[PDB]
């Protein structure tokens, strides 16, 4: 039962509490508090000898107070290394940390969050002996709700790798593909598609059909289809029907509802209408 | 029972739960952990195959008024835990589940509440189990916190609102709107508030026999200024038409209001409508 | 009355609301909670139909300053719970007020507080109640925080701010500009600082029975040079114009300044106004 | 003695703590910071016109104040000042709130710098017949872990948003000079496209007689010649003998952009752009 | 002994709480973290020129000291000095702050990394005649859920915000190799458009005829001729007999870019291009 150093302060009635006095005529109290993961405990200060180990009992984090991490500081005068490790069974142990020591340098680990059941340090020594040597170890646990003061705006700032020119990267583009005819052998309509955010449509016209006809329609407002026109990949032609096949066709659909490729007619074979709208 | 830790002396022999600090270790602190970092051992009792744990119903109002749960479970063969909430401490509900693999520590998640009563319930696998234990932490309240200006926070977004390393943006709007419908005689019909479009395609349909469209934009005057419109069959380009079962495209950029007017109209009625695009 | 825990004992017997931890359980911890995971049962007793619990005003002046407010109610019947406050003690103003449905546990938000006096206020429906609590926890104080840097934090927007799985953005900027207000005489006028725009549509206008417009950019020299226009009703082209009551459209892109220039007007006046937009 | 009792433990050991658990046998100690906590100042009331002025209260102690938080209430009107002073002599002012009649009012947090504090308050033109004044302090600074698990929803100002949508500006321009007062023919600096698509270039100068030729680079890094539109006349080409002029290009796709002098005599010439995104 | 005074419950018990609640029928400990707690370090007045020293501060403990902040008033002006030392031997500054004479001057808490840390101060060129130096110390870092109730009002940085907008970058680019030294006919690489609406195509080498043809491909896989604008002029094609040349494509709408060399004699031949969205 040894005395410390600090001495408590008494109140006006002469009673000791662990408490700081506060306000200008010092007439009111308040108990200096840390939470548990601001305490450490000394390992170990034994020296090791080279390429000693110091390895640290398993410690099991299921008790009164459940612990969720650990943080560890070494300090030795050689170099060495430290481990954090985990084991469900207090007997194989998997590394989830390790940290290189310099001689005389004070080195931290961060912050590990647990998630098996038992934890420890090790610290390996490497090939000069230690005169100097100290290990020490914090935990924390739980989790505390917390309102954010709703006053002032927090700042925020993107990583370097969301930016580029000290600009935000956003990708605007959207792209679906499109099925109106597949193999058809008889005229139709097909389906439609639903414009939907794109601007641009790539149509290709592809098959057995020795024979056909598509015609280019878009719907708006009415439902009733109206004639729209696109422009021949290899040629150039705008027109708004085609005879022909193993072609695409371009065409800007800003405005429209929807779009159809009506197969008008086909004899002798299949015919294939696909395309890709891009917004 | 005694436990293994001892508490402090002061210099005048009072004990404290604290810890000194400071460089000659002359001032003192008490260590303290929210009690959502403590936990309940529920049970040890090793359970038969397929036999079940169930905690009894724990009324969450008290002079602690707890909020949310969370638990541990290890075990030697693998099993099922379940957190569960009722209204009535008869009638149970399933919160969250867990699969518990063998000699693995599995954990819930934070289990925020909203039923009047909230237990666990482990129900063992088709081994019996030689080795179990199952811990319980709640927590409550919520305290006001300021954070530190400094230092902006660094954000990143979900996975799944990026693409290439860039954020999915939408910056196309669209809306609809009605000029004239099944309008009868001339007018100037409805104005088509630009408001950040660029692009519109009008369609013109109706059983009128005969009419004329005039088409206009208006600027800064407010004065009515003939625009050119493309038809989409045939790219004529034109500022009015005389036709009808027809759409007409215009880039409306710089415009504050788009009119479409019927100037004459007869035999049937006319509809007028478009879609503006930015 | 004594209470079901006990405080552990220490190596020395010394009682501590503490508990151990570390492998060997030699170092102890205070479990604490903020005041606001604490509650008051206000009331058990079951009201008749109709009948309302009303709890004397709480004044929130003291050594704990009061700044918000929760409550907790059950019943097996619906009623509804209001929070409620007062400057005088006297007359009541409803904060919040929720439902509370049969046999539903039901909270409400945390209410921070204005006025002097809070209390809550129980009114039971239509039917009398067998069973009643009604719970209340309040807060006080803000604690400044540093979040730590070591992680950015993710970030999620609200359904209300997406669309199809992305941020809903606006790209597009526009502003009008007075080049000439009913100008009486030649001259330059003001200068369209470009500015992020990319298309101007300028609007020509007024009583001037003769006039001339000349259309200038400038670029780095600060020299004019001229720039051609888009007239909107005949797709005109010109980089001037004789004529009024027309709208021109430019692209200005890579331009820093626009100038409308009245070289000459007689008989009236002019006004030279346009919409610049992105 | 207090209204509240302390409970006992099993073994009859008073605690300022609460018991929890389904059967109560769990101990949890009530805290709160230091900020929720009051100090009644005065309940004195004061003539018409009278001020009431707290003593400087020094921050620097064992606890160190950061920051002090005031709630005023009066039968009649006042006004409420937070004040600052680093030499408990000449105060300055950091906050004023109206206290309007028989109206609680709070100020904000008023976050201090200099080493003392006091509240001052002045009644309006009618005596009081009943005031209170109570302050609050705070201090120090909690690191904290925000948990990953669950993104945090965020919003934006009404002054970042218009229609329900984030205000965006995806437009970039640059300036760039090519040649400034050149004497003699070069090929001058080339321009880095990097991210703009298109480009304005002015060529203007003394020079009597001039020839500026276009060129891109793509991945090759051998000059290809580009087309450009004049402004005045529209007119298209890859070079130009004229000045005073301006002309358009679309670079899109190119790494470099070069205005080359090809010839000059009798004076100089500048050649500068704008590229823009 | 102090001027505050325990309460005392109904049962007469001390405790270091305050009562709340309307009757004042429930307790609570004020609490602050350590951070909020202060060291006087000296109060000695300096001659000019003279220097106050800490001693070392070891931050290993039963406390594991991860932080410091410091405060000095003096009535003339000097320097505040954040130090720390791994051997407790030589020291290096970690932060440096300028005091002015009677202002209250803070530092910013400083996180720490040696083992040892100390305040040193430097007085001016005039003698203090008052002078105190204060120091505090944090420790730790707790886990806290953010409430996900309320959306957070986020703010830009003034470095990515302009005219009230956030500054985005819209706009991406990629190059492609389709032959590189090609010595004969082949299809070559095919690009993969993902997102680029524009390609520029560059044909070059020392091949002294060659051929190239354009192709994109859609949705059913095969090739489609495609026509590309030279950029010298304004020639649109399908394909090429030339190099040293470049040629413009829109391609928005197709999958793949394929520029095959149809023939190619007397030397070799590379086509590549910038893709730009």
């Amino acid at each position: 039962m040894v005395k410390y150093q600090y001495e408590f302060p008494l109140d006006k009635a002469g009673k000791a509490g662990a408490v700081k006095p506060y306000r200008g005529g010092k007439n009111d109290f308040v108990t200096p508090v840390s939470n548990l993961s601001g305490v450490a405990e000394i390992l170990t200060n034994a020296a090791l000898k080279a390429t000693e180990a110091y390895s640290q009992l398993g410690q099991d984090r299921l008790g009164a107070v459940l612990i969720s991490k650990v943080k560890g500081w070494a300090y030795a005068d050689r170099e060495g290394t430290l481990f954090i490790e985990e084991s469900d069974n207090n007997n194989v142990w998997t590394t989830t940390a390790a940290v290189n020591v310099a001689a005389g340098v004070l080195t931290a680990t961060d912050w590990v969050y647990l998630s098996k059941r038992y934890y420890r340090f090790r610290y390996v020594n490497g090939n000069l002996q230690q005169s100097e040597f100290v290990l020490y170890q914090s935990v924390g646990a739980g989790e505390m709700d917390v309102r954010v003061n709703e006053k002032t705006p927090l700042q925020i700032d993107f990583a370097e790798n969301q930016t580029h020119d000290g600009r935000l990267k956003v990708e605007a583009r959207k792209t679906f593909d499109f099925v109106f005819h597949e193999n058809a052998e008889s005229a139709s309509e097909g389906a439609a598609l639903p414009v939907d955010g794109a601007a641009h449509l790539l149509v290709e016209v592809y098959g057995t059909a020795e024979m056909s006809e598509v015609k280019f329609w878009g719907k708006s407002v009415s439902g009733q289809k109206l004639p729209i026109r696109g422009v021949k990949t290899d040629d150039a032609t705008t027109a708004s029907s085609t005879l022909g096949k193993a072609e695409a066709w371009a065409f800007d659909i800003k405005g429209f509802k929807e779009i159809i490729m009506e197969i008008i007619s086909i004899t002798g074979g299949t015919l294939s209408v696909k395309g890709t709208a891009v917004s």
